[PDB]
C-alpha cells in the first residue's frame, strides 16, 4: 500500500463512498472513527473494535502526551504496539480539549504547531491533524475572523514542522482543519487558504460546539463544498446517527465521536427505533435484544433485562455490551450508507431511515 | 451425564484428582470456582471466563435475591440464560454474605433453610448448598457447639426441602457444610451428623475467617479425613495460590474466592515469581508480560507497561485485562496440579512452587 491514496468509487449528490489506503490498512468511507482516550477505546479490547467493522480509531493527544507521556509511549515501541491495534490511527492535535496562556507561539496550560505535529509522531500517529485555534459559539464576526487567520498560519507550521520530519512525511498523512465560525466569507478564505497549503485530507473544524443541527447543516451547505472535491473531508466531533446521515447528504467522508462510548456506559443504547434508556424500569423483564435487526454479538447473545440489570447494578460487563453494541450500530450505519451510495439510493435510505429512527 | 457423579482417577498422599459429571458438564478437579456476583463474572463475558479454562462458577445468592430478584430470574429463564453460562453453576445459601435478626427458623435483614433452598432452585442452581449458621472466628467452645448444632440441624431441614421438589432433585446436586469452628471434637459431631444425612459433596465451612494459614491448614489436617472419603470436599473462600496447594495436599477438591478478581480490579497479579501490584512506578515502562510463562490471551498481547497506565488511569479494559490473567492464572495452577496428582509427583509440585513463589 502507499502512505495515502482516497478514491472515490461511487456518487450520489454530494455524498461520496469510497476507500482512503494507507500503509496500515483501507478505510471504507463514509468511515466512523471509535475515539480512545488514554490510549483504549473504553470497555473493549482492539479485537473488539475491529470485529464490530472499525477500520480506523482517534488517539487522544491530550490525555496521552499528559499521561503516559508521548516519550514515553514512542519509547515503548509506539501507540499502536502499546495498545494493540495495528490498523490506522488518526490522532487530533490537542488543542481542542486544551481549550489557560494563549499566544501566536501556541498554548501553555505547553502546545505549538511544532509540538503538536512531533507529539503526534512520537505515538505514531498514520493522520495527522493539523494544530488550530478551535473558536467558541457564537463568535462575533471580527473573533471569528482573528481566530481562523491564526489557525491558518498555525495550519502553515504545522504543514513544514511534518515535512522536516523525513520518517513522518513519507509514512504518515497530514488533514488541515478549516475554520470560520458560521459565516461564509470566513470558512471561504480558510478553505483557500488551507488549499494553498495542501493537505492529504481536510476538516471542518468548529462544528458541533453548541449550534444546533440545524445550523450545522446551513453551515456544511456551503462550507464541504469549498473544500477540494478529491480529497477526505472530515467532520470533528460529530456524531448522533441523524447527524451523520445529513453530514453525509452534504458532502462529508469521515467522523468521530464519543457518543457512542460514552452514552453506551451511561446507558443509553442506540437502534434502528431511536435511542433507548436501558436503565428505564420498563426494560427490566424485556427478553428481546437491545436491538431486533443488530448483528452484533451483544444482541445475538444477551436480553435488554440482563443489561437492564448490570448497568443498574454498576457492572463493568454492562459497560462492555453497551459499549460493543453502539459501535457496532454506527459501524453497521455507516455500512448501510456506504452500499446505499454505490447502489444509487442513499436518499431513499436515508428518508427510510429518518422515518423509523424517529417514528 | 448423570445427574452427579464423582470420580476418583488418581490419588498421591491425601490428594486426589478426577472428575464431577453433571447434566450440564463435566469439572475437572481439584477445580477453582469464580466468583459472580450480580450475575457476572465481573469484568469478564462469560465466553472469556470459558477460556480461561473454568469449568464452573460460584453465583452469588445474597445479591441477586436482592437485585434482580429470584423469582425474576426464573421468570427470565433461570441464571445460566439470564447471563450466558450454560455449565455448571454453584450457588452459596446465601446466609454467610447477610451474616439482623437470628433464630431457630433463620434470619430477617429473609432467609431459612426452605427460602434458601428455593431461591436456588429458582435460579436453577446445578450444585446447591445447604443453609447454614458460619460461625465467627475466634469462637468460645460453647458458642462454637451452639452453632454447629443448629447448622446441623438446618442441613436436615435443607436435604428435605430439597428432596421435596422433584425438578431439583432430579437435576441438581446438593452439599452439606461442616462446621465446628477450630475444635475437632466438633468437627466430627458436624461430620457424623452430616454423613447420617447424606449428600452429594461435603464443604469445609468456617474457614478463612480470619485464622491464619497455619491454623487453616491445623484444622483441614484433622477435620477433612472425617468426610466421606467418596464425595468431593469443598474448601469455601479459600484463596491464595499457596493456601489451594497445601488445602488440596489435606484432601480438597473444589476451592472459590473473590481474591483473582477483585484484587484483579486493585492492580494486583499473581505470577510464578509471587503476586505483583501493576501500579507500581517500576513497571511503567516494562515491556514484559504480566508473568513470563503463563499462556493466557493478555499475556500473549499486552506488557505490563500497558496494564499499569489503564490502571493508572482507572480505564475499564484495565479491570478486563488484570482479571482475565488472574483468573487465567488459578485455572493454570488448578491443571499443574491436577496433572501432577496423576504423574504422583504432586509433593514435588508443591515444594517447587513454593521455592519460586515466595522467592
Ligand atoms: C463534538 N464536537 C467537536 N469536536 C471537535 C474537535 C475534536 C474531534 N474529536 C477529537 C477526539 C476527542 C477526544 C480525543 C479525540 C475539534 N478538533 C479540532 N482540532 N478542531 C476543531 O474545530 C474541533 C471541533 C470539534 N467539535
Ligand atoms: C473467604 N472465606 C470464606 N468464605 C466463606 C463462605 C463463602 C464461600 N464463597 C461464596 C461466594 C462469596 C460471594 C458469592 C459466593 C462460606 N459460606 C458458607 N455458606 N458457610 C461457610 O462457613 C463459609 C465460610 C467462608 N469462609
Ligand atoms: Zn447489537
Ligand atoms: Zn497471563
Amino acid at each position: 500500500r502507499p502512505r495515502f491514496s482516497f478514491s472515490i468509487a461511487a456518487r450520489e449528490g454530494k455524498a461520496r463512498t469510497g476507500t482512503i489506503e494507507m500503509k496500515r490498512g483501507v478505510i471504507r468511507t463514509p468511515a466512523f472513527m471509535p475515539v480512545g482516550t488514554a490510549a483504549t477505546v473504553k470497555a473493549l479490547k482492539p479485537e473488539t473494535v475491529r470485529a464490530t467493522g472499525a477500520d480506523i480509531i482517534l488517539g487522544n493527544t491530550y490525555h496521552l502526551m499528559l499521561r503516559p507521556g508521548a516519550e514515553r509511549i514512542a519509547k515503548l515501541g509506539g501507540l499502536h504496539s502499546f495498545m494493540g491495534w495495528d490498523r490506522p490511527i488518526l490522532t487530533d492535535s490537542g488543542g481542542y480539549q486544551v481549550m489557560t496562556k494563549q499566544s501566536e507561539e501556541g498554548v501553555t496550560f505547553m502546545l505549538s504547531p511544532e509540538r503538536s505535529i512531533e507529539i503526534q509522531h512520537l505515538l505514531g500517529s498514520d493522520i495527522v491533524m493539523a494544530f488550530d485555534e478551535c473558536t467558541p459559539y457564537p463568535a462575533t464576526p471580527s473573533r471569528a475572523a482573528s481566530s481562523m487567520e491564526r489557525s491558518m498560519r498555525w495550519a502553515k507550521r504545522s504543514r513544514d514542522a511534518f515535512d522536516s520530519r523525513k520518517e513522518q512525511a513519507e509514512n504518515a498523512a497530514l488533514f488541515g482543519i478549516q475554520q470560520g465560525s458560521v459565516f461564509e466569507n470566513l470558512r471561504q478564505q480558510s478553505a483557500d487558504a488551507l488549499a494553498e497549503i495542501g493537505f492529504d485530507g481536510y476538516a471542518v473544524g468548529g462544528l458541533a460546539v453548541g449550534e444546533g443541527q440545524d445550523e450545522m447543516f446551513r453551515v456544511l451547505d456551503f462550507s464541504v463544498p469549498m473544500l477540494p472535491d478529491d480529497k477526505p473531508h472530515y467532520l470533528m466531533g460529530v456524531g448522533k446517527p441523524d447527524d451523520i446521515v445529513g453530514a453525509v447528504e452534504r458532502g462529508i467522508d469521515m467522523f468521530d465521536c464519543v457518543l457512542p462510548t460514552r452514552s453506551g456506559r451511561n446507558g443509553q443504547a442506540f437502534t434502528w427505533d431511536g435511542p433507548i434508556n436501558i436503565r428505564n424500569a420498563r426494560f427490566s423483564e424485556d427478553l428481546k435484544p437491545l436491538d431486533s435487526e443488530c448483528h452484533c454479538a451483544v444482541c445475538q447473545k444477551w436480553s435488554r433485562a440482563y443489561i437492564h440489570h448490570l448497568i443498574r447494578a454498576g457492572e463493568i460487563l454492562g459497560a462492555m455490551l453497551m459499549t460493543e453494541h453502539n459501535i457496532a450500530f454506527y459501524q453497521q450505519l455507516m455500512q448501510k450508507i456506504r452500499d446505499s451510495i454505490s447502489e444509487g439510493r442513499f436518499s431513499q435510505f436515508a428518508q427510510d431511515f429518518r422515518a423509523r429512527y424517529f417514528a
